[PDB]
DNA sequence: GCGATCAGCG
DNA sequence: ACGCTGATCGCA
């Protein structure tokens, strides 16, 4: 119902310097995965290509390296890194379809062209799920049906380009796909195939380590509970802990009670036994996520774990990483800080370079509400987390730990962006009336923030969606419902996107001009990891004096804001010493 | 498959 | 009853 010429070898034709380009790779997971077909669509028609033939011919090679052969795709990071993996280069991507229209609204979860499609009122092309299946019954169906969807899905990204490069220059995201997103998705990919050395021997190790820690905890916790039982199951643990030892009940899950690490602080006045519990869960994670997760999914040959970095999946702009997730590696408690311990740099006599923005949510604030006191209070480079720390627990700034300052960076964000008296008197422990004073007490001191808060809440009424500095952008319909409390979590959606969201476009460009930057200097330093407003690298050792000027310039010079952004920087032999 | 939970970023 | 996430595990 579609007409394509499926191809035994490739032509001429098939090689225009514009063209719509499908790489197919069925699995979600795209890293050494099969290329399952190729399909072009192109002035000169439409064309399905197998990969054993295609990516073994050098002119069809050459054309997928040439950056002035101009491809439209969707994901084109899924087929640039499947592509990696079997040695090829795809250069000249113009236009991604995924990225087009997740700029255009995040809500709508894009995830195939089907779905892109539809929000163009173009419907010839079907669902990937309906074509490959579900689950245990997925496959990639015989080549007919293949080569047709492919190419139905070539065919619409040629017609969707420009009417998404039209909405896309209505909301001022035009040049945020191609100047911005674009590039980073190329960027990604190579920090996704270059992977992370781990060091498996000493996770083996620490995961041997771990397994006895846990049951001189575990029997601890049987020989306090008076008896054995399932420490992970809610219904014993709830049963053991409120009914059997008959702790106080300070809060209730839709299943029953809640055994929430906030709770169980709370009752370590009662009973010892709370805190081994939370010990337990401590060890247990580690075992599991980080130990025996890591594991898993270490290249043997290699030692690497490479991540995804999903682009067009978070709400605000945001980064997530996945399979695995490299952004949640624990760092707060000394036991867990040592998981960092194992990733190490990838050749002999390189080290790993961490740097990340201070502050920063706090410094986009300052600029975006232009709040006079939160502006002075970033031209005199004052640390607000240690400050408020100080304030909170009444001691001198000498006197704050790591983690009354982490207690304090929640305060500070927790008032900012909507936390109720309620809420702040739960996380610090203290009266309801106290909660209450210290909100109006900050606000009396950054009258500006309240505005901001107020106003936003105003224009996304008005607008019906919010932005951040780069356009990015996020509708609200919620925030004018009659139902009080999906009104408010739409509100606290318009004082929190436009502030993360902000300090993600500014990271976006920084990893783009500290590319331009790198390759400027010839250096062979390069990227591995991205969290939030972090920036991981490893270089040879020769090169860590010139990337500590370097980095943190180019960093600090990615916007130019009212207040100045300030980089905080280290490096070592491995991600564990690099801070 | 989902909800509670907890690891991270602000 | 601050916001944005992903992985694991038990299932009242
Ligand atoms: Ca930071």
């Amino acid at each position: 119902k579609m007409a394509f010429t499926l191809a035994d070898r490739v032509t001429e034709e098939m090689l225009a310097d514009k063209a719509a380009l499908v790489v197919e790779v069925v699995e979600e997971n795209y890293h050494d995965a099969p290329i399952v077909g190729i399909a072009v669509v192109n002035e000169h028609g439409r064309f399905f290509l197998r990969p054993e033939t295609a990516l073994a011919d050098p002119q069809f090679v050459a054309w997928l390296g040439d950056e002035t052969k101009k491809k439209s795709m969707f994901d084109s990071k899924r087929a640039a890194v499947a592509l990696k993996w079997k040695g090829i280069e795809l250069c000249g991507v113009s236009f991604d379809l995924l990225l087009a229209a997740y700029l255009l609204d995040p809500a709508q979860g894009v995830d195939d062209v089907a779905a892109a499609a539809k929000m163009k009122q173009y419907e010839a092309v079907r669902p990937d799920e309906a074509v490959y299946g579900k689950g245990a019954k997925r496959a990639v169906p015989d080549e007919p049906v293949l080569a047709e969807h492919l190419v139905r899905k070539a065919a619409a990204i040629w017609e969707l380009e420009r009417p998404f490069l039209d909405e896309l220059r209505r909301n001022e995201q035009d040049r945020l796909l191609v100047e911005l997103e674009q590039p980073l998705s190329s960027i990604l990919a190579e920090m996704e195939f270059a992977g992370v050395k781990v060091d498996t021997k000493r996770l083996e190790q620490m995961g041997k380590e771990l397994a006895e820690q846990l049951g001189t905890v575990e029997q601890r916790i049987y020989e306090l509970a008076g008896q054995e039982f399932n420490i992970n199951s809610p219904k014993q643990l709830g049963v053991i802990l409120f009914e059997k030892l008959q702790l106080p009940v300070l809060k209730k899950t839709k299943t029953g009670y809640s055994t929430s690490a906030d709770v169980l602080e709370k009752l370590a006045p009662y009973h010892e036994i709370v805190e081994n519990i939370l010990h337990y869960r401590q060890l247990g994670k580690l075992q599991s996520t980080y130990i025996e997760g890591l594991l898993k999914v270490v290249r043997p040959a290699t030692k690497k774990v490479h991540t995804i970095f999903n682009q067009a999946l978070t709400q605000t702009g945001r980064l997530s990483s996945t399979e695995p997730n490299l952004q949640n590696i624990p760092i707060r408690l000394e036991e867990g800080r040592k998981i960092r311990q194992a990733f190490v740099p990838s050749e002999s006599d390189w080290l790993i370079f961490a740097a990340d923005y201070s502050q920063i949510e706090l410094r986009v604030l300052a600029h975006i509400a232009e709040d006079d006191n939160l502006m002075e209070a970033f031209r005199r480079d004052l640390d607000i987390h240690t400050k408020t720390a100080m304030d909170i627990f009444q001691v001198s700034e000498d006197e704050v730990t790591p983690n009354m300052r982490r207690q304090a960076k929640a305060v500070n964000f927790g008032i900012v962006y909507g936390i109720s008296d309620y809420g702040l008197a739960q996380n610090l422990n203290i009266s309801r009336k106290e909660a209450a004073e210290f909100i109006e007490r900050y606000f009396e001191s950054f009258p500006g923030v309240k505005r901001y808060m107020e106003n936003i809440v105003q224009e996304a009424k008005q607008k019906g969606y919010v932005t951040t500095l780069l356009h990015r952008r996020r509708y609200l319909p919620d925030i004018t419902s009659r139902n009080f409390n999906v009104r408010s979590f739409a509100e606290r959606m318009a004082m929190n996107t436009p502030i993360q969201g902000s300090a993600a476009d500014i990271i976006k460009k920084a990893m783009i001009d500290l590319n331009a930057r790198l390759k400027e200097e010839r250096l062979q330093a390069h990227l591995l990891l991205q969290v939030h407003d972090e920036l991981i690298l490893e270089a040879p050792k020769e090169e860590m004096e010139r990337l500590c000027r370097l980095v943190p310039e180019v960093m600090e010079q990615a916007v130019t804001l009212r207040v100045p952004l300030k980089v905080d920087y280290h490096y070592g032999s491995t991600w564990y010493d690099a801070k």
